């Protein structure tokens, strides 16, 4: 499974969804996940990603472990979102801002 992590929150620029071949990403206020059964890693939405959020699961940062399993979660809970859409407003103000998981919104 590929991981959606920090910097996605208040981001959520949506040009991973495009590239996606299994359409496995779920959708929230400011931030999308990636369903883990769903995913087949073919890798091709993580140079994609404008925040560079998107990793490999067994590549994910140590300090963003937190991810893995939020992934899976909430892509038991929210939308799936199989079109792209516009980049939240203040997006690149967000992009590169750490800890943004205190904003994420459910
Ligand atoms: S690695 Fe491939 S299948 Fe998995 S979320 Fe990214 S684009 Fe979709
Ligand atoms: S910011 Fe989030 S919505 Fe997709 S393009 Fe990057 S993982």
């Amino acid at each position: 499974a590929f991981v959606v992590t920090d910097n996605c929150i208040k981001c959520k620029y949506t040009d991973c969804v495009e590239v996606c071949p299994v359409d496995c990403f779920y959708e929230g206020p400011n931030f999308l996940v990636i369903h883990p059964d769903e995913c087949i890693d073919c890798a091709l939405c993580e140079s994609e990603c404008p925040a560079q959020a998107i990793f490999s699961e067994d590549e994910v940062p140590e300090d963003m472990q937190e991810f893995i399993q939020l992934n899976a979660e909430l892509a038991e809970v929210w939308p799936n979102i199989t079109e792209k859409k516009d980049p939240l407003p203040d997006a690149e103000d967000w992009d590169g801002v750490k800890g943004k998981l205190q904003h994420l919104e459910r």
